[PDB]
């Protein structure tokens, strides 16, 4: 939406189901919010997809440095408590240092230290 | 690794590249740490993949309630500054209310309030 | 044979190698003892098979709730020492909490606690 | 898991769904815990398979003396009371001498004594 | 298992018959424990293979600096006295200076000094 | 070179790139020092192979009891610091108890104790 990690993200593009934001300062980060509503294709009401990804591309040759994507896929009938729990758990795990080592090290949380 | 959102996640399974944890209390939440090291298929050193996923299924009828997935695809040579900035932005974005509303509402960050 | 887990099991049917008992009180539990004598198909004296299974079905709609089966396959020549050791080990393992969690949790004995 | 029938069983192998332990003292007993999660193939949520087997193989020629296996197959939706009743009934039947005769004797519980 | 040569080795990956440890500090040293059970392909009980190897790969371009591997091939029936003697002789020879010359100099124990 | 594990090893045969020592007392243990120079088959200066193996053969019928072999494959250009580190890590790992379990038990460093 707005300033994250001391970088200001302004809207660059808006689609029916995608909003894209760029820094416009370092011209290397794009933040995308993506939306797929659930489709009642059976007795199930479908799963509501979301996607929040940050892409970093160096602005000299256009090489993709890296992508971090947060994707959610939750039942349309699912409760807010179910949806609150899923984000609370994944947020606590991200704050944990195991995830910080899973990224940057390819290290699983099974070390005996 | 351990207690997230006040729930204790004890190890459920271990693979070559996946470590799965279960609450075993509510018997419904599984946290997986997935690893995919870069492959030097060309002059590029490859992309180091990681995946941090939380799954909730109700353990009586076994219908998937929801999945929230955190995936990373970062160049093997990418500097930790690029790597840390990628984590800093996405965690800042997640803590922001736009991500909270993208889930639970399928609301894109374009509302005029 | 007779009262197990405070439930009285009266004989329900008899076969050449199977004896089946029923509670007849909750009309839902059936205990089967199955026999399979070793056959000397080669220089081996064969394997003596036994089976002790408990079956629960709800006696209104007849859906199987669950089965627990205790099967044995012991050489006909095997000494009573090996047979007693096998029973002692398996009963000790069942009395241990690891079996109690493997059932009702699908939890393998690998948690670090 | 640990000492059973005065024998220390230590981890020898860990799979996705099997844990194998050996005595490492008499080098003849292997205890395996095995896990199959229920699969929702229909309106039924599936059956959760457990297996607890003790195999004895004498370590001079490696011939299988005997196997005692405890297998459970319980509905995913089944109540914890159902599983408790199943385990209690099967353990009480195992503690009875009828099972101790069925094993080692191929004797059905129908004698008049 | 743990700190060797003042460097900390944490478990990098766990396999059925392989356990691998990575320094994760210098990101160039990998210690692997490999297992291979003896096979009774004949009257003989087979040879029990073990492997303990350290591999150094330069972590900027990926050039293998060196490998020191310790492999064992011991009869499945061999006594613990043989197994202790084999490990004792080879460990003493490694502590001898002739090994430190065979490595780093390719000097055989035949020079007259 | 000389007395290892309180056994006297005297030179049995001398080759161009192999030196072999025999106990000559138990007439069952042979220690071999094998050499192999690096080959500059390309731009790379090649890999310098070393080998230190102890072989036990039963000296009445000639049945191989076991072999423990230490082999090195180090870049011809590798620094002495790399070569010292490689020998230091592997020697420390052998002195660790995990090796003494991998040999004589085929126990991997993954048991939870």
């Amino acid at each position: 939406s707005k300033v994250f990690n001391t970088q200001t993200f302004d809207i660059y593009s808006t689609e029916k189901d995608v909003v894209s934001l760029r820094d416009f300062a370092n011209d290397k980060d794009t933040l995308a919010y993506k939306r797929l509503a659930p489709k009642r294709t059976k007795d199930s009401p479908g799963m509501a997809k979301s996607e929040l990804k940050i892409t970093r591309v160096d602005p000299t040759t256009g090489v993709l440095i890296g992508i971090v994507n947060v994707s959610s896929s939750i039942r349309a009938d699912a409760t807010a408590a179910d949806k609150t729990a899923l984000m609370a758990i994944i947020t606590a795990a991200q704050a944990d240092g195991a995830w910080t080592e899973l990224v940057t090290d390819q290290r699983l949380p099974l070390a005996t230290v």
